[PDB]
């Protein structure tokens, strides 16, 4: 994408700390940008929008080509992020809106590093990852997300020239769901073959995707929460069209060049109802804040070695709570991400271990080694209601057989126009984030 003159981009200042030990840790001037498809796509010498509600302008978009060199997208200024977009920091928490009355709905962010030029590039293995979250105000079909993917820092500008915008415009997202809903990719607009998503007066699907590895530390709402490894092959940002994507619609999820389930270690699904949950019995009670710890463990115990395991735990009001447990008779009680977890697990659920097609950990942790662009999102799911994060499913599914049940929403939930009206204040903070060794951020 080209960029536009009619308003400053002004990333939200948002301090992180890097640690050497526990309690000695030192600040990090770093920001948040957003994302390209929350921005406003309109003419390079004008003020008339290529893009409007879920359509591309057919006379000045009817070719991508064509599209690229008539438009442009512009920034966010610093009054815009929470009157129009939700977004909004108080010294070092972020905090998203989920819907902003004109009415914006969700919004996906990531981080600068100090210079507000490139994403801050997270470099995981044998590192611990750190921050407190609120998500009290999430319920069921809503997810307040933090993870990482295998963007370019520059957002693809070094690779696709008319990339104008780069990281500063929020530019080059890709993940593991290869997703086609990217309106800018590889430097161009996504309009070939673009299709309004029936229900969503917002988004569309374009002919591409964009695909990349993802590793997700949070994917969660109060009533249930999901940390996963995405790996793919390759890992880093890769458009794809036809069976590489891995489309749902054509039958081909485990088809494409990325493991789209991803191996996941979800409390509740792995049977432990009681671990987290909106209240003060729950171990982890969603209605207050608490600290995510993650621990990216290697092989060796150095930045050199494979991947090997995904560790956490929680503190909640100064109490160290460690991570539940699979709970299935004949399985080992396993309580992080390892090879042995996903195949065991996977085998149990009846679910196709692509994780293991696309090279496990061990690829979890090439990506991971690279170095990874942190994304701070809220959203609702048009596609599944959020059914595969926190109810049953399928939702016809019987809730006994192991690997079906994934939290106590019912199975009704999570239609987005439903939570769009009941969850429109809905509000995810994500805040005191740190990274350092293992062992210094608590």
């Amino acid at each position: 994408q080209n960029v536009g003159t009619q308003a400053a981009e002004e990333p939200l200042n948002l301090p992180i700390s890097v640690c050497t030990a526990p309690g000695n840790c030192q600040t990090e001037a770093d920001a948040v940008v957003l994302d390209s498809n929350w921005r406003w796509a309109h003419t390079t010498t004008g003020y008339t929008n290529c893009y409007t509600g879920n359509l591309w302008d057919t006379t000045l978009c009817p070719t991508p080509e064509t599209c690229t060199t008539n438009c442009a997208i512009d920034g966010v200024p610093l009054a815009d992020w929470s009157g129009t977009y939700g977004g909004s920091v108080t010294g070092n928490k972020f905090n998203l809106k989920f819907v902003t009355v004109s009415t914006n709905i969700g919004a996906r962010t990531f981080l600068l590093d100090s210079t507000k030029t490139r994403y801050r590039m997270f470099q995981l293995l044998n590192r611990e990852f750190t921050y407190d979250v609120d998500v009290s105000s999430l319920d069921c079909g809503l997810n307040g997300a933090l993870y990482f993917v295998s963007m370019d820092a520059d957002g693809g500008a070094a690779k696709y020239p008319t990339n104008k915008g780069g990281a500063k415009y929020g530019t080059g997202y890709c993940d593991a769901q290869c997703p086609h809903d990217v309106k800018w990719i590889n430097g161009l607009a996504n309009s070939k073959d673009w299709t309004p998503i029936p229900g969503d007066a917002n988004s569309g699907k374009g002919y591409y995707g964009n695909c990349c590895a993802e590793l997700d530390i949070w994917e969660a709402n109060k009533q249930s929460q999901a940390f996963t490894t995405h790996p793919c092959t390759p890992n880093d940002q890769t458009r794809c069209e036809g069976v590489v994507c891995g489309d749902n619609d054509s039958g081909d999820r485990y088809n494409g060049m990325c493991d789209k389930d991803g191996c996941d270690f979800a409390s509740y699904r792995m049977n432990d109802h009681t671990f987290y949950g909106p209240g003060s019995t729950f171990k982890l009670d969603s209605t207050k804040p608490f600290t995510v710890v993650s621990q990216f463990i290697t092989t060796d115990g150095t930045d050199n070695g494979d991947f090997k395991e995904f560790r956490r735990f929680y503190v909640q009001n100064g109490v160290r709570i460690e991570n539940s447990k699979v709970n299935f008779p004949g399985i080992t009680a396993y309580d992080s991400i390892t090879d042995e977890m996903c195949a065991a697990t996977k085998g149990l659920f009846g679910d196709l271990d692509d994780h293991k097609n696309k090279g496990g950990m061990k690829q979890m942790g090439e990506a991971m080694r690279k170095g990874m662009a942190l994304v701070m999102s809220i959203w609702d799911d048009h596609d599944v209601n959020m059914l595969w994060l926190d109810s049953n499913y399928p939702p016809t599914g019987n809730p006994s057989t192991p690997g079906v049940a994934r939290g106590p929403c019912p199975t009704t939930s999570g239609v987005p126009s439903e939570v769009e009206v009941t969850q429109a204040n809905a509000v995810v903070s994500f805040g005191n984030i740190k990274f350092g060794p293992i062992g210094s951020t608590v």
